[PDB]
């Protein structure tokens, strides 16, 4: 698992979300 940020964001577009780092792992946000 990584904070791939650039790739994290593109993964999060699956639900239309922004992608962010939260300590070594990517997690999306409802904003």
């Amino acid at each position: 698992a990584f904070c791939n940020l650039r790739r994290c964001e593109l993964s999060c577009r699956s639900l239309g979300l922004l992608g962010k780092c939260i300590g070594e792992e990517c997690k999306c946000v409802p904003h």
